[PDB]
């Protein structure tokens, strides 16, 4: 493992922080890029097994305005647990179709998907969102986020990416798989 390489450690804890947190931004990485950061989201769950949850907040540092509203968008997402269900749609609404420009649009995003208009504009105006907007800032401000994607566990390490399974992506996936693992189970 060797803190420095596949993990750094924060020079400051980060308290009452999700067992894993991942963080990302529906303006980039671009096209096939967000779909395979998506793949290595999702395996890292099918191997995370008993109680550890993986948590999945949207930083608003990209996008002005409409970034703002993608977040509040995905607090939306996270209330009504429609999370695989609005993701693609959003990806590629943003980035494939240039289809989303405003906070209607995206609405547009969620109700081509099933979700209810009312439900919605309920949860748009809701507090639990209100409260998982400010919750998810903080998170970004906590560990000081740089830039996306990023993942941090028990609020303590830093995945490590770039200096780990370079070639291929498969042996790259089971590493960053069994990394965030051990500091699980640390
Ligand atoms: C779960 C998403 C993890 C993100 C880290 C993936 C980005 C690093 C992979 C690109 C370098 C091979």
């Amino acid at each position: 493992y060797e803190d420095g390489k596949q993990y750094t450690t924060l020079e400051k804890p980060v308290a009452g922080a999700p067992q894993v947190l991942e963080f990302f931004s529906f303006f980039c990485p671009h096209a096939y890029q967000f779909e395979e950061v998506l793949h290595i989201s999702d395996n890292v769950k099918k191997k995370l097994p008993e109680g550890v949850k993986m948590t999945k907040y949207h930083v608003n540092f990209m996008g002005g305005d409409l970034g703002k509203d993608l977040t509040q968008a995905w607090a939306v997402a996270m209330a009504l647990g429609v999370e695989d269900k609005v993701t693609v749609p959003l990806f590629e609404g943003v980035q494939k179709t240039q289809t989303i420009r405003s906070a209607s649009d995206i609405r547009d995003v969620f109700i081509n998907a099933g979700i209810k208009g009312e439900e919605y504009d309920a949860a748009w105006n809701s507090f639990v969102v209100k409260s998982l907007v400010a919750q998810q800032e903080k998170a970004a401000a906590d560990v000081q986020l740089r830039g996306v994607p990023a993942m941090f566990v028990n609020g303590k390490y830093q995945l490590n990416p770039q200096g780990m399974d370079t070639s291929n992506m498969d042996v790259f996936v089971q590493q960053y798989a069994d990394t965030v693992k051990y500091l699980s189970e640390k």
